[PDB]
């Protein structure tokens, strides 16, 4: 379960793994009984890691591919590591991975978007080279996060309910790293603010097998506070709180001492509160409006896989737009990227991978919480998700919220028993952050069975799009009035976590008609006049920010079109829209 | 100077310093005056390494800067480090760099498109981190590899004035490491492989500088030792050796062992074993003709520029086998090694080509007033060949053992109309020759430098014509166009009676652009003037290759040119195919492998 991010100390060294595997898939699904990993991968080919495993061949047979692939490299233990705990990690492998080391099974994991590692000391030595293989699974049942169901004709066929394609491999770095055989295994820092922000308190709690002492230093490396055991309360004057839009930043340095050996954790710590209050967004005790996106990874070739350009270009055009926050929309997102709006102050919806809980969007079992489709066990996979989440973001300060779903159908009987247990163990793990299950458009203020369970009401939003197409008069009149609806039934803050509509790049029309750039900025301006009108509305996040991969199929023209940008990171004339609007407003306060 | 690829073995380990940098401009110039390496960069932002400093932040000022921009970041050295041979290494730094190591100026490189290392040994302590600062200018004078002028407005405002057709992207475009030695270790080899006649035996020459006695082992793609030798020079036997092949590439490994008496060395060089000749107008690869078909290329995607990526070589290596090119060019600059690495392991091959393009001030691509003589001392002068022979040593010393190369290309389209011209060239020529014997060299050929205008392609193995008639001529007349063509490579033939590639072939094609009409700019016309071409090539016996013009769209300096880039790609910069990738996979899965087709 502790999960920390590895960074370089005085007693940790982090050796990357990415770069070029081999790879090879198994469509006779025998390199399990064959042991592939006992040998060089035969048949194979080169793959960069990290990436999806899908695009990087330009081949259909690649990409629609559904079962097990094979990754292997041979790397070279340090020399130096020898008497060391050194650590094989994968940031992420989509959607389960197991690995082994030579001859030696030494891990497994399901969940595409989270850690995992082992402890490789007692199966490497310190200057040889080993033999790592990742058998990489991207099947999809009821009882994995995201749900999906395999079809077999004879050939396996993937269908799923969720509007991004299923992208697969390893899509984050890979490495080894070292600790001390003393070392800080966890942290959870909670940064309490006084109501004034004239003071603040930072509680820590630490697990390490060796006495533990903590220094609270500033951006300038001044020591503020100090302690002493496992946990405890650091005060903090005239604290510089981490504020949205500067996102100031504070290191928890963690020192675990043996008598013989020492190990150096710093952890970046912004003080910052987050509550709400009424129907009011609070950080640091202050209202707060989202403005920004629902983005996705997703990008030409590399599908899925982490990329620096792409996130310094990306945040270069959110910083641009006047975007101040984005939600991870559907799957936790690189750590990177939590690092970035850690330490430029982006304001994060942190969300699970559990969308498509859900057989009515655009075979399929009659109910959908049944033995059948989504059961107790799929609600511990889903339990495990959140765990999962909360366990590797717990500490990041632009983390002001769980989302623990996206879109799931609350009509049906069981929604609120499966949901329920999932609201109540959110709050155990993490009670510092309001939660949210992101709501879908046809479970309306008059139909929707959970929402009294969650802090904060996320609709997702597209009058005007899938009904009163291309009336911009009668979409108006049904949001403000389901808006109002809401606020009424519940009286929590309000952010739209979803409003667009498919533009095709330089289609052009003195109609402002559908698909056309002219209608992209009409209807989006229509949101903003209604969202301006209604006090509840505390935040606007675009759907999307880029065009990106779908399945295949009749409403998906080359892929999603929703898009602010193109996948190649072009603007629309919507993209100027935005930028008037979002430099327009104060930072941070809601337009008039 | 000794430039040996770092690979991980017993005795050598590497650690990339690859990901985000601190970045920062210098409107001002001041940052040598005020020592900026000194401390934190003051107002800087997050960059990625590697990648162009250009598109990565959608800032045309950015993209458009001229002058030093300076990277940072701190950087840990393992602790096992301690009593070896630490190196820091720059792959590429376009086109200037300076290293500081804390306060400690390690390192200079001119040069934007090969690698550049110092010991830092004595200026680190493991287990310790350091501070990495370097100084990047992206400025071409008449002295850089390729040339420019700098022109400053009348407010001091430096805009690069350039010759050549694609965006002067800067930044550092390929992967930082440290990496250890011991303190013996093999610093240089060269290998040489021979190959019978009847290719039933080879010979593969050694040579080796290290501070240690030197011992091989050449060993096979099963790890079985095939010959054994010692000393820093000699010759290995090779019993019916498996060649490098175009379209197989089988690689040895050449395991150099430097021992001393107290520490000792291992480098594996991977080995192609494979002849290249030129007889008559054959090109000859183990002494066989060989056709080459493929593309000239550019280091070029979107938002990264000319920054390496693995998903990139990846994705296009796949759709080269797809097409059926067999080679490419390294238009117009020494790409990443890791390119020559693919070729060498798939038998891709390689005309390996320096930065020297522009050197021509006849063209209407590339962006003040240009000097009226090339060849002066105002322009292409005695310190540019200096510059020039220096590129060429620093290219060879890079690719000398990678068997994919099988030619160098010293230049790209030089203006060879003036007296000054083969005074410049020929000295390079020769000396290209002594750098490497085994490959033929090259110069690549402008049009309007024709068979009966050109003063310098005598001194070269291998013809590699660069043609464009129904384009920048003859606009859009096929029937024109194909009477020129055929006529002029005739006319070569008969002047020279050398091999003949055609290193570049293309119109601007607007992906989504159809016609009825078959003209220009439109999908059909480039299928329409590829097919015109192929079928003169085919008519022609002297021509051996076939590299069409471009692989992809790739980014350019504005002008009316050029209509948001340059459009003489097969595929799009997103890397999908327009209607000519379909005629060319035909032509080229259709011909026999590595043969010259037929009518
Ligand atoms: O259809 C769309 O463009 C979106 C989809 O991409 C998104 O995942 C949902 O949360 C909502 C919309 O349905
Ligand atoms: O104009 C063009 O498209 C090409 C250019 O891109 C290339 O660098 C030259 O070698 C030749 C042609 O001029």
């Amino acid at each position: 379960s502790h999960m920390l991010r590895p960074v370089e100390t005085p007693t940790r060294e982090i050796k990357k793994l990415d770069g070029l595997w081999a790879f090879s898939l198994d469509r006779e699904n025998c390199g399990i009984d064959q042991r592939w990993w006992e040998s060089a991968l035969q048949e194979s080919r080169a793959i960069a890691v990290p990436g999806s495993f899908n695009d990087q061949f330009a081949d259909a047979d690649i990409r629609n591919y559904a079962g097990n692939v094979w990754y292997q490299r041979e790397v070279f233990i340090p020399k130096g590591w020898a008497g060391q705990r050194i650590v094989l990690r994968f940031d992420a492998v989509t959607h389960y991975g197991k690995v082994w080391v030579n001859n030696q099974e030494v891990m497994e994991h399901q969940g595409g978007y989270t850690p995992f590692e082992a402890d490789v000391t007692p199966y490497v030595i310190a200057g040889k080279s080993v033999r790592i293989t990742v058998c990489v699974n991207n099947e999809l049942n009821w009882q994995t996060i995201p749900p999906g169901m395999v079809i077999t004709d004879e050939k396996k066929k993937q269908s799923y309910f969720h509007d991004f394609f299923n992208y697969a491999g390893i899509h984050r770095s890979v490495m080894l790293y070292t600790t001390p055989n003393t070392w800080v295994d966890d942290i959870t820092v909670v940064t309490h603010v006084a109501q004034d922000c004239n003071h603040a308190s930072v509680d820590w709690q630490v697990v390490a097998n060796g006495d533990v002492s903590v220094e609270l230093r500033d951006a300038d490396q001044q020591v503020v506070a100090t302690g002493q055991g496992t946990s405890g309360t650091l005060q903090v004057v005239n604290p510089h709180l981490w504020q949205p839009g500067e996102g100031y930043l504070y290191e928890l340095c963690v020192t675990a001492k043996s008598q013989t050996e020492c190990d150096i954790y710093p952890l970046r710590v912004g003080i910052r509160s987050v509550a709400v209050k009424g129907e009011q967004f609070l950080i640091n005790h202050k209202p707060f409006y989202f403005t920004g996106f629902g983005r996705h990874e997703d990008a030409d070739l590399r599908g899925k896989g982490f990329d620096n350009v792409l996130m310094v270009h990306d945040h270069a055009l959110m910083d641009w737009i006047g975007a101040n926050s984005y939600r991870t929309s559907h799957y936790p997102y690189a750590e990177e990227m939590l690092d970035w709006a850690d330490e430029h102050g982006i304001v994060v919806i942190d969300e699970t991978a559990a969308v498509g809980f859900n057989l009515s969007l655009g075979n399929k079992p009659k109910e959908l919480y049944s033995e059948e489709a989504v059961n107790g066990e799929t609600q511990q996979a889903h339990l495990q998700a959140i765990k999962e989440l909360i366990a590797r973001d717990k500490n990041h300060p632009s983390v002001v919220m769980w989302s623990i779903a996206n879109e799931p159908d609350t009509r049906p009987q069981g929604a609120r028993e499966y949901f329920a247990p999932l609201a109540e163990a959110t709050r155990k793990l993490d009670p510092t952050r309001p939660i949210t299950c992101v709501n879908v458009m046809f479970c309306d203020a008059h139909t929707d069975t959970i929402s009294d369970l969650f802090d904060v009401l996320c609709l997702n939003r597209y009058y005007g799009w899938y009904v009163q197409s291309g009336d911009l008069e009668t979409a108006e009149k049904v949001l403000e009035k389901e808006l109002l609806a809401w606020q009424e039934k519940l009286h929590q803050p309000i952010i739209i976590t979803e409003y667009g509509v498919d533009t095709l790049a330089g289609l052009h029309s003195m109609y402002t008609d559908m698909w056309s750039e002219e209608y992209q900025c009409a209807w989006l301006d229509m949101y903003h006049r209604v969202f301006d009108r209604v006090s509840a509305v505390v935040g606007e996040q675009v759907w999307n920010f880029a065009d990106f991969a779908t399945s295949q199929g009749i409403l998906r023209v080359g892929g999603n079109k929703k898009g602010i940008f193109t996948r190649d990171r072009k603007p629309k004339s919507a993209a100027f829209l935005l930028q008037k609007r979002w430099t327009g407003m104060n930072f941070g306060e809601k337009p008039q």
